[PDB]
C-alpha cells in the first residue's frame, strides 16, 4: 500500500513522474507539487498529517504569501525562486514549521519536477 521510494533519492524525480495522487499518498514522506510562483499543484496524504492541513484545500493557494509565511524568508523562498530561475532546483535543508501550529522542525527537499512549471517540496520530521 506504500510506493517504496526513499527520501533523498537521486532519481526521486523521475520515479515520482509516474504517480497521481492515490500513489503520491502512498509516500512514506510529505510532498508538495509548486508551481515557479509557489502555488500548491499537489500535495499528498503524509505532508497533511506533518502539518494538519487537508491536502484537498491547500490546491490552489499560494505557499509562501497565503498558507506558509513562516517559509517567506531567504532561508526558504528565497532558495526555492534561485532554483526556480537557474532550472536545477535541488536543495535539501532543516526548517521549523511555526505558522499557526505546534512549532515542528522537519527536512525539506526541493527539488525540480520533470513536468514543466512543477517543483517538488518533500518533508520529513526531524
Ligand atoms: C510556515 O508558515 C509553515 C507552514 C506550512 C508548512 C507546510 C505546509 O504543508 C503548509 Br500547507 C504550511
Amino acid at each position: 500500500h506504500m510506493e517504496h521510494v526513499a527520501f533523498g533519492s537521486e532519481d526521486i524525480e523521475n520515479t515520482l513522474a509516474k504517480m497521481d495522487d492515490g500513489q503520491l499518498d502512498g509516500l512514506a514522506f510529505g510532498a508538495i507539487q509548486l508551481d515557479g510562483d509557489g502555488n500548491i499543484l499537489q500535495y499528498n496524504a503524509a505532508e497533511g498529517d506533518i502539518t494538519g492541513r487537508d491536502p484537498k484545500q491547500v490546491i490552489g493557494k499560494n505557499f509562501f504569501k497565503d498558507v506558509a509565511p513562516c517559509t517567506d524568508s531567504p532561508e526558504f523562498y528565497g532558495k526555492f525562486k534561485e532554483g526556480v530561475a537557474s532550472g536545477n532546483l535541488n536543495t535539501m535543508f532543516e526548517y521549523t514549521f511555526d505558522y499557526q501550529m505546534t512549532p515542528t522542525k522537519v527536512k525539506v527537499h526541493m527539488k525540480k519536477a520533470l513536468s514543466g512549471d512543477s517543483y517538488w517540496v518533500f518533508v520529513k520530521r526531524v
